């Protein structure tokens, strides 16, 4: 019998729809607290403007303040430090981000960049002592990168416990698979973490009650490898060329959906699973430390 | 017959007399200059009046200046904060750690206070900035904690290369299983956690060629579990009816290639890793 198909369009939008009403709720209950985002960005890349804009659009749906601060491609690093110094010490301000990677003519030091980045406005939750916090169980207060946040919310719309589960994690990246990780351990699943060095990957597929994976190779884990009644979560955004599609291009995901769907009990499309999740998740990182703020 | 013992006691030997020659170098080099390092201790607990006592020996051995703070049972947060703020500006420390856990009557948040140690000086690496840099494979620029450190380098003793393997870690703590996993994922090998929530523990165990335990849970990791030819890192310090690992020694020893003894296996090579990491501060700073 085949897997429940988690709809990643629907519950994101319940999720945006939700945080709507308890942003709506939080200005009633304390009047002229207004929830707050800024997003940095550096130059004019035609991807971020895109990105960037969906983001401001979702949260002015939901009733956030979204400002966006665009400096020139002739910026410095020492400029781009001085917008972050401000954004911390302005107490208007409960979250923000800067949107990557940077399009500068100079030479500008992205990591250092993103570690200037108050701890508690940190929405997009990757900076150095954020994921220190996330990696050794500070779950009540940290920010959690959105992509993986979206992942644990679609494992708990099964209503399957995490608990005890023998979870696997295909990929270690900063921005998935390591806080990935992390999130599955402090809900207290059994943890295997693999990557491009894993020997036999597909027997380590297999022993996964819970998969994320998260690796770029498009359709590499086939539906053989997939241990039968697990929850498979694919975050993989791959294009590969179609003319039977509107735009010529399907997207697929980092598993062998048609075969893998056959073995789950719950899996995520491609498109439509783990994508959709994204913003939603940015949305509330950013209306919990409005809250944590509120006190 | 029995796996061969990886005796932590002759290795961290070895390595204090490596560093006590760097140090007498870099003291010849740069004469009057002296790594220097301080371990705040809150209260009087017995096994950490011992503890700090070894590290201060260790130190005096290889030539570091190596000073002991006491505050007593009354102390505040807010005054252990006052001392890790002197620590922070004083520049002739390079180096200084909290000793763990905190014995104070007073509610202390020990995240807190460990994460006002400036990050340059948190020679132990548990401030979340360098937890965080660990956490993500950025080894380059951070301080490692002194038992999983020690942990690595006895599985390198063995001579088997790290990547490809799979390794299992029993325990999840700041202070151990934490870093432990990051390490060893860093290297190369394909890693998995278990904790008390574990199920089927023995069947998990039984996948590892690299295994590292720590757990405070006396003998309860049984031979039986044991991968044959497996690398077993024990980490436990139990008192029982003699002291213990978390590893059932005497039929772990029987299937593993590679076991560390308790004592005289983790235990020493920790304290050796500290200096190490002592060391590496003063090296720092004299750029
Ligand atoms: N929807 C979203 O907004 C969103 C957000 C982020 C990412 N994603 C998608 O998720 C995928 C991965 O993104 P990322 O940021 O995590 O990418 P990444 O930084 O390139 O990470 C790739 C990871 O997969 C591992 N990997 C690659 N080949 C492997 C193989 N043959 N077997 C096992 N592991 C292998 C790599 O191993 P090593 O570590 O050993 O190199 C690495 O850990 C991409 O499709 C990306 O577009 C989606
Ligand atoms: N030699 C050294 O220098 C040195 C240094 C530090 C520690 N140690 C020793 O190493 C041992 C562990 O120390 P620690 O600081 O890591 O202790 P800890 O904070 O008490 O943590 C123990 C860990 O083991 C897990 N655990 C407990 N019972 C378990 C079970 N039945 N099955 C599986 N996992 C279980 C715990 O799970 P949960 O997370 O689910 O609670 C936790 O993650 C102790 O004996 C300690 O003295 C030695
Ligand atoms: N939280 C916390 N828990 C702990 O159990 C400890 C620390 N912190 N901090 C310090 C740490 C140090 C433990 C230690 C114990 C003993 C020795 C040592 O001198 N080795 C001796 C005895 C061997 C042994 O006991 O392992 C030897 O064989 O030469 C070195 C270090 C133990």
């Amino acid at each position: 019998a085949p897997a429940e198909i988690l709809n990643g369009k629907e519950i994101s939008a319940q999720i945006r729809a939700r945080l709507k009403n308890q942003v709506t709720q939080l200005k009633e209950q304390v009047p002229g607290f207004t929830p707050r985002l800024a997003i940095l960005q550096v130059g004019n890349r035609d991807d971020s403007n895109l990105y960037i804009n969906v983001k401001l659009k979702a949260a002015e749906e939901i009733g956030i303040k979204a400002t966006h601060i665009k400096l020139p491609r002739t910026t410095t690093e020492s400029e781009v430090m001085k917008y972050i110094t401000s954004l911390n010490e302005d107490s208007t301000v409960h979250g923000f981000l800067v949107q990557l990677p940077l399009d500068s003519e100079n030479s500008i030091n992205t990591e250092e960049v993103i570690n200037a980045i108050a701890p508690e406005k940190d929405v997009d939750g990757l900076t150095s002592i954020n994921a220190g916090r996330l990696a050794r169980g500070d779950l009540n207060d940290c920010f959690i990168p959105c992509t993986p946040k979206g992942c644990l919310e679609l494992i708990k719309e099964t209503g399957v416990p995490i608990a005890g589960r023998h979870a696997v994690v295909v990929g270690r990246s900063k921005i998935v698979g390591a806080p990935m990780h992390d999130l599955l351990l402090w809900n207290n699943a059994t943890v295997t973490t693999c990557h491009s060095k894993t020997a036999h990957l597909d027997e380590e597929v297999n022993k996964g009650d819970i998969l994320v994976v998260a690796t770029g190779q498009p359709e590499m884990v086939k539906g053989e490898w997939i241990k039968p009644g697990a929850i498979v979560i694919d975050c993989g955004i791959n294009y590969v060329p179609d003319d039977k599609k509107p735009n010529g291009r399907k997207v697929v995901g980092d598993v062998a959906y048609d075969e893998a769907k056959e073995r789950a009990s719950f899996i995520t499309p491609v498109p439509g699973g783990v994508g959709p999740m994204t913003v939603a998740m940015l949305m509330q990182s950013t209306v919990e430390s409005a809250k944590r703020f509120l006190e």
